[PDB]
């Protein structure tokens, strides 16, 4: 691995912990409870939900919301760290070399449809089998609960656990999943752009730079670069059952609006 691009690698990674607050670090000694006896507070039915709730009666009533469904609170509640998350990578996007330079139109696309591939993946570092962090890992919903909600509710977050379990088994670190979103966002394949040869042209470096990442940063793993690409895939096709399910939510139940931001993305995804 040459030096430019162990310096392109260090300076993803920069980016990426200076634009996510929740970085799998983080996450993941709040988890095991070793350096802090003070646990976030968990939420696994909807008596402690309506106590953390309490803490944000504020925007609840703003929103006027908070009087509505329980689940329509937490689709609601979800939504606002979708657009955090979405904000977050389109400043983590300037830190790839070659995007500022892309047309604006393309940096449009590609965040278009690469954010969810990203959420989706990044949200792995904050789960485990029992559960999710939440609030900047001041929380921790379990996963039972989120599966006792009612249909079709229930059927959000669960697909997200199942691959996120079989994402975490590959152990990645911020240096990894740093270059994997790279590449999820610098994706040719994206419709609708315009200097397709350009954007592959900046994949393909980042492609480059990510498997020799992972040879020299997991050598015992000979095949984590292919796994990781059909974990791309996999992650497509996640954001692909998604998109369906929110279609389904957004008309299906005439109580949970859609962000304005949010509904930018959906709009004529696929
Ligand atoms: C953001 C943070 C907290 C809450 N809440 O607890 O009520 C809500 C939101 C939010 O963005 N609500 C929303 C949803 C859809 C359209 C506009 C606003
Ligand atoms: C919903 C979507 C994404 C996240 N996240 O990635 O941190 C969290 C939530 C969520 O359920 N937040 C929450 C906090 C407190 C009480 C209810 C819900």
């Amino acid at each position: 691995m040459t030096a430019d691009l162990k310096s392109l690698a260090k300076r993803i990674y920069e980016a990426y912990l200076k634009n996510f607050n929740m970085n799998k670090v983080k996450a993941r000694v709040i988890l095991s409870g070793k350096a802090s006896n003070n646990p976030p507070f968990v939420i696994h039915d909807m008596e402690t939900l309506c106590m953390a709730e309490k803490t944000l009666v504020a925007k609840l009533v703003a929103n006027g919301i908070q009087n509505k469904e329980a689940e329509v609170r937490i689709f609601h509640c979800c939504q606002c760290t979708s657009v955090e998350t979405v904000t977050e990578l389109t400043e983590f996007a300037k830190a790839i070399p070659g995007f500022a330079n892309l047309d604006l139109n393309d940096q449009v696309t590609l965040l278009k449809y690469g954010v969810y591939e990203a959420i989706f993946a990044m949200l792995s570092s904050v789960m485990n089998k029992d559960g999710m962090l939440v609030a900047y890992g001041n929380g921790f919903i379990t996963r039972e609960f989120l599966k006792s909600l009612r249909k079709p509710f229930c059927d959000i977050m669960e697909p997200k656990f199942d691959f996120a379990m079989k994402f975490n088994a590959l152990e990645l670190d911020d240096s990894d999943i740093s270059l994997f979103v790279a590449a999820i966002i610098c994706c040719g394949d994206r419709p609708g752009l315009l200097n397709v040869g350009h954007i592959e042209k900046m994949q393909e470096g980042i492609v480059h730079v990510l498997r020799l990442h992972l040879q020299s940063n997991h050598p015992d793993d000979i095949f984590l670069f292919p796994k990781l690409l059909q974990k791309m895939a996999d992650l497509r096709q996640l954001v692909t059952e998604h998109a369906q399910l929110v279609q389904i939510i957004k008309k299906t139940e005439s109580d949970a609006a859609l962000h304005p931001l949010l509904q930018e993305i959906y709009r004529d995804m696929y």
